[PDB]
Parts: structure tokens; C-alpha cells; sequence
């Protein structure tokens, strides 16, 4: 009925691996893992319930329903070789990482520029609202308290990643689609957005020419943002004051809200606008949006 | 809306035989459903009794309040309901896309493969009904339920056509591949190779906790089996199938066979259709039924109760 009970990580002390294991533990799965040396990472994992093996031997994979490996599927590893011989699924860590969105309210931040900063800004505003998300930057899981505890999983989505077209987010942001086959690149972003359920939300920067271009092709609920006169969630009254930028944000069915972001540059007004759309969608108060954006120090 | 962005779905032409079933399921899921049609009918009256809001005629205002519009297929920008929706960035989707989407809300069992999808879908529905699971099932783009409340049960069984635009966007809990056959396409080319990758990508839409049900009698299914990084149960007459038919006795139009299953005693079943392919269709059904926890008696009675599509 449920065909994954025990997940085994080959190299579980690795920087991308330990976080995923911790989330799977918080989800209630049995997690085991092998690593070449014990560390604070593995010791923390066993206290969360991981079964830790030092060294690689075939028997370490016994009982596992699925194996997670760092990247390449290396049959020279005896744990992997045992799994493959017995037809146990072996998946790269990026695929298990994407899979985590199936269990959480996933917010995927895509686009050529601004993914990392916007992900960080969302995490800071959600923290100010007490929503304490787990968020993924550079393939590493962090919390804003065990990983995966929160209802929310905020993750950058890199268009060049093999897992990009397999995410199952509830909310997807596209900040821009930039040339830095471009037409195949556009279709990739359209297919990404159609992985939203019909009750999900596509958050689209209409200041970006290509995002605006593909907007009518997205058959999912949308909120647009930008400085553009037709953006649903719009920045006006922008006054750049040294290291902080003040602006008023217009939102559908809300009074104008005066905010500031504690970083200069017009692109950071855009990163903030994306964050505001998302925080607004989750019911975060004006006060928490103001504190998260203006209290922010950097990625 | 906030957090959940679909509350009301509007159907243009809701009285159509392909549309009314989808509306009924969405109503059973708890959504608000509205629909327009050129004339009232017994179909619209039934939908109104289930809670649908019915509009006769097409006027832009019929779409007011809708979060998503469903059209039969083509998106006709001359239709005032469609045009009003598009003007407001309300998604307008063909019914095949809304139909695919229903699997997200249900324990979806998608039956794929070049041959046998309809019979296997029907047999699974027959066995799940015998097990008291009251499945809704999809053959030919039409929704059906065990008896005559579409969508009431957790279970949704649907054929998955590789040539459909929604094929690589299904979210099943269980996926079947009966075979991957080139038919009149040649075997060792680029076209057939793209078809293989399509089936592999389809199976990778299973969650890691889902199940891939794979006919290893088929050469191409056997070929792609090592690429599937999902839990798999294989079936067939092959000696190495996890779930195997043996002791096959073809009796006119009725076929007896014994099924071997891991950790189970051999089970004698029969199907009321001739041909080894119907033994294969039955084996796929037994794998899924076994995985679901359905009793031997429901598997036997479900398979023998089926007379045809
Ligand atoms: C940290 N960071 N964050 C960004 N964020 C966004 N950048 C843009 N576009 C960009 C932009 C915006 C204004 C002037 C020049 C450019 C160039 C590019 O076009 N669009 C956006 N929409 N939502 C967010 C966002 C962009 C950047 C970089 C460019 C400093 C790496
Ligand atoms: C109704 N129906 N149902 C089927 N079901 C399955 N057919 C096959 N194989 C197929 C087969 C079988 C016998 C002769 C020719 C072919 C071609 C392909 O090879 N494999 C299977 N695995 N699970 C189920 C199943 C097949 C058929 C047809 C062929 C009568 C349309």
C-alpha cells in the first residue's frame, strides 16, 4: 500500500545528504545510512533515529526499500550493487530532494536571476510570521527545530537540473527567463509551471519580457508582480535610500502598504515583490512582511 | 483566493457526456461547480440535484466567480464565457486535462501500454468493486462507477494513452505498463526509442512510494525495467516474473490459470474471455489487487464476474 518504509543513504554524512535524511526522519520513515567516517553529522542523525553504518558493505543496504546516492549510480559501491541486483530503486540525491515537496506545501522559486535572494527573503518573511520554513539553497536544507518540521518547503528550482521538470510544488515563482535553444528553454518553464495543481499558484514577474510572453500559456491560477502598470502586485513610490529601498506595494483587495528592503538595487525590489506575493498568499500580516523585508541582512 | 486557488470550476457545455462525469466528481470532491449549455436536459437536471449551478445559453457572466473553466477540447475565443475567462487570466483547460488532474485527488491507478489498457482497466475496476472499494474508472474519456455518486470512493482507475498530451503529467499512485510495441513502426529506430523514454518518464511520475506494475513478457518492458527507479512488481508467463500465470487451461471462451505470487499460496482463477493476452490482462489486475490488500475471494469473484466492456 505504501512501498517506501526504509530509505538508505549511501554517504549520509554528505552535505546534501544529511538534510534530506533528517527530513525523511521527521516524516516518519525509517532511515539508514552509510558513511566513510563518523562525525557530528552522523551522530545528530542517529539521535533523530537514523541507523548509521561506517564503511561500505553490501549488508548495509539490507531491508531498504529505496537507496539514495550522492549523484552517479556507482555499481562499484557494494550497497548500490546489492540494491541493483535485487531491483531496489536507487535514486540520486537531487531526485529525493525534489520528492520532498510531495509531503509539504512546496514553494519553488525559479527564474534565471534572483532565485537565491528571493528564497532567502521568503524564508525571512515567513520566519517573521512564525511559519519557520525549511528552505533549500544550493542543495542544502536549512530551517528558519528539526528539518521538515514546518508545513512549508521553500526551494530554489534550477532550470538546468534534471529534477526541475519533476517538482510538485504548490506555488511556483518565475522571476525572469534570460538568455544569460532559448525556445526550448521557454517550453521548459511552461511545463514546469503546469506541474502546479489547478489549485496551486504561479507567481510571475511581468516586468520580464519572456515571463510576460509565456503568461497567457499558463493554465494555472496566476498572480503577477513587478513595477509594470498592469502587475497584480505592484511596487510604486520607489525611493532608494542608501542601503535600504522604500516602496509602496499595491495588492489586489488590500490597502497600499509601505515597506522597505534592507538591500539596494532595483532587482531587490523585484525579489521583495515576489516575496510579498507569497507571504500575502499565506496570510502573513503586514507587520511580519515589513519586519522580514527590512530586517533582512543578506543571503 | 489564498493558499487554495480553485474553489469553483465552470464547464462550458456541461451537458456533454464527457463533461458531466467530471463535474459530478468535482461536486463529490466538495468543489463548487457551474456549467452552461445550449439546452436544459435530464443531464443538467441531474447535475443541478448534485449541487451544480446550471446556466442555459452562453453569456459572459456565466463564468463570473469561476477559478477554472473546462471546455470540451478546442478553446473557442469567440465563446463569451471563454473570452471573459481569458480576459481575466482564468485558466481555460480541455476536459482531458481536467480529467487527468482528478488523479491528484484520488488513489490513482493508471493503466498504460500499447495493448490491453481498456480490458485491464475494466478488470481492475471489476475486482476493486468485488473488494468493496467502489472504484471510479475511466475508459474512452468517460467516467464510470461500479454501480448506479461518481468519485465517491478513494480509487480512480484510468487508461493512460501514450499519445495523449496529459500522459506525461499524470500523478498516479500505481502505474501499469502492459507492453510497448512498435506495431508497424520499425524496431531499431529513433522513433521507437523516443516512445521508450516516454514510458520511462511516465513511470517516473510515480512517487517513490508508488508502484510500477510491469509485464516482463514484453521485450521492451523487460528492456526498460532496470531504468525504473520505483518499486516494481513484474508479471507474465515468464519464469522470472514476480507474479506468474501457470497451469493454464483454455476452455472454449473461458480460461483457467493458477497465479503464483510472492509469499502467497498458488491461487486458481478464471476469466471469461479467451486468449493468453487476457491471462496477461488478468495478471496485471491481480498484482494491483494483491498490492491493495484485496482478498482472494474478491479477486476470484471479480475476475469471474466480468463479462466484457
Ligand atoms: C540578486 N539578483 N536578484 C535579481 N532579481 C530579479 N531580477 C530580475 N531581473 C534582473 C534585473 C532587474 C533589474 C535590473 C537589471 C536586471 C538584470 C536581470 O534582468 N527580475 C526579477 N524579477 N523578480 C526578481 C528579479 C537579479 C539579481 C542579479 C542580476 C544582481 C544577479
Ligand atoms: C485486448 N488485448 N489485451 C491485450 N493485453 C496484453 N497484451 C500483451 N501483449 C500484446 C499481445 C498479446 C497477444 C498477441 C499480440 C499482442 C500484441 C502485444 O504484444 N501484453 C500484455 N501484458 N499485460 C496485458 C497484455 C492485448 C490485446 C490485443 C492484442 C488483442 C488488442
Amino acid at each position: 500500500h505504501h512501498h517506501m518504509r526504509r530509505i538508505h543513504f549511501v554517504g549520509i554524512g554528505g552535505a546534501g545528504m544529511c538534510g534530506i535524511a533528517e527530513v525523511l526522519l521527521n516524516l516518519g520513515y525509517e532511515v539508514s545510512g552509510s558513511d566513510l567516517k563518523a562525525s557530528a553529522v552522523t551522530e545528530r542523525l542517529e539521535k533523530f533515529g537514523a541507523q548509521i553504518f561506517i564503511g561500505h558493505q553490501a549488508e548495509n543496504a539490507d531491508g531498504a526499500d529505496v537507496l539514495v546516492v550522492s549523484s552517479a549510480i556507482n555499481r562499484a559501491n557494494p550497497e548500490v550493487a546489492s540494491a541493483l541486483e535485487r531491483r531496489i530503486p536507487v535514486v540520486p540525491r537531487a531526485e529525493m530532494l525534489a520528492e520532498l515537496m510531495r509531503y509539504r506545501h512546496g514553494i519553488a522559486v525559479a527564474g534565471t536571476h534572483g532565485k537565491t535572494t528571493t528564497t532567502s527573503l521568503i524564508a525571512s518573511v515567513f520566519a517573521a510570521g512564525g511559519l519557520d520554513p525549511t528552505f533549500v539553497i544550493g542543495g542544502r536544507l536549512n530551517a528558519a527545530a528539526q528539518l521538515g518540521a514546518s508545513r512549508y518547503l521553500v526551494a530554489e528550482a534550477d532550470e538546468s537540473d534534471a529534477s526541475f521538470l519533476h517538482l510538485q510544488p504548490m506555488v511556483a515563482v518565475v522571476t525572469n527567463i534570460d538568455a544569460d535553444d532559448f525556445n526550448k528553454l521557454k517550453k521548459t518553464f511552461v511545463e514546469f509551471l503546469h506541474n502546479l495543481p489547478f489549485y496551486g499558484l504561479a507567481v510571475m514577474c511581468v516586468d520580464d519580457p519572456v515571463v510576460r510572453e509565456i503568461l497567457p500559456q499558463i493554465a494555472r491560477p496566476t498572480v503577477t508582480y513587478g513595477l509594470s502598470e498592469d502587475a497584480d502586485v505592484r511596487a510604486i513610490n520607489i525611493r532608494q535610500e542608501g542601503m535600504r529601498t522604500w516602496f509602496t506595494v499595491l495588492r489586489p483587495e488590500r490597502e497600499p502598504l509601505d515597506v522597505s528592503v534592507n538591500m539596494p538595487g532595483l532587482h531587490n525590489v523585484l525579489n521583495s515583490l515576489a516575496t510579498i506575493v507569497i507571504a500575502t498568499d499565506e496570510g502573513i500580516s503586514d507587520e511580519a512582511i515589513v519586519q522580514g523585508l527590512s530586517g533582512f541582512q543578506g543571503v
